[PDB]
């Protein structure tokens, strides 16, 4: 029933994926692992999806198997009756795919050192302040997310699960100066599907033909993956994950942030966004 978060170097988290982080601390990296990383609700399922495709040569049947939650181990994922991430990694074969969310603070460090190429995707803060806000209502390990009004402050100040979206977008992005990261934007995802899914054929080195990247495109849409079970989380007991709250597939729209902050909000976290953000070869687009 909602409890408080726990801080961890720095890094406000989810109580049980702070336990989980002790389990953790024995994972070993393998040099053809792939990780993906983002801030939450910046595409994570939407590039996870695309990804494992990819690794079944495109086809869907294939895709099926599991839950996307199965095919695609959470590094730091614990909750009570459910399968940590640790747990769901034992039965998962190589080439793996990987997701996590935690600041390079507390990455494993044999991600880092095994050179494991890393999908990194990032999204405007404003759509993700307004997707986290609905998040917490349906995902039910989060604390209370109180009114919008003051969720929208605990975002500006990091003091939500993960911490500060600002802190995660930067960090990662200096980190792609020096390992190989294939940095992506959900703005650009949605402009044009096609052009990013042929960005991540090309980083992870496979060629396909240009029917199956059509067919991947469908099968990636938010409409397609919003009625799939294998994607939308329907599937995980109601305990955990409340779906008539609010749906995991909600919106996918770049740009609706603005049916949400009002002035005052959009004018103060403008002016705070300039002073965080200050320099930077960095930028987002808040709409298409
Ligand atoms: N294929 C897709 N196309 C566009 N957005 C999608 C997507 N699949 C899911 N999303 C959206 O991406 C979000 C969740 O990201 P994550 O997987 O990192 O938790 C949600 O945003 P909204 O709440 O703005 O709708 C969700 O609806
Ligand atoms: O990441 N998740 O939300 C999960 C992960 C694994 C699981 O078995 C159920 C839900
Ligand atoms: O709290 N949760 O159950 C979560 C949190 C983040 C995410 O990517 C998936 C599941």
């Amino acid at each position: 029933s909602r409890p408080p978060l726990e801080y961890v170097k720095g890094v406000p988290l989810i109580k049980y994926f702070a336990e989980a982080l002790g389990p953790l601390q024995s994972f070993q990296a393998r040099p053809d692992d792939l990780l993906i990383s983002t801030y939450p609700k910046s595409g994570t399922t939407w590039v996870s999806q695309i990804l494992d495709m990819i690794y079944q040569g495109g086809d869907l049947e294939k895709c099926h198997r599991a839950p996307i939650f199965m095919r695609v181990p959470f590094l730091e994922f614990k909750a009570p009756g459910i399968p940590s991430g640790m747990e769901t990694l034992k039965d998962t074969p190589a080439p793996r795919l990987l997701k996590t969310h935690l600041p390079l603070a507390l990455l494993p460090q044999t991600l880092l050192d095994q050179k494991v190429k890393v999908v990194y995707v990032a999204r405007n803060a404003k759509d993700v302040a307004v997707s986290y806000y609905h998040f917490y209502h349906m995902a039910k390990v989060h604390p209370e997310p109180g009114t919008w009004d003051s969720f929208l402050e605990k975002f500006m100040v990091g003091e939500v699960s993960y911490g500060s979206w600002y802190q995660h977008v930067q960090e990662w992005w200096e980190l792609s100066r020096t390992h190989p990261v294939l940095y992506l934007f959900y703005e650009d995802m949605k402009e044009n599907p096609k052009r990013e899914i042929q960005k991540i054929l090309e980083f992870v080195g496979h060629s396909l033909p240009e029917e199956t990247v059509d067919f991947m495109v469908q099968h990636t849409s938010f409409k397609e993956m919003k009625k799939n079970p294998m994607t939308n989380y329907t599937t995980v007991p109601q305990e955990f994950m409340g779906h008539s709250i609010s749906p995991f597939m909600r919106k996918g729209m770049a740009g609706d942030w603005k049916t949400t902050f009002t002035v005052a909000q959009n004018e103060r976290f403008d002016a705070d966004y300039a002073e965080k953000m200050a320099g930077c070869s960095l930028s987002f687009r808040s709409e298409l």
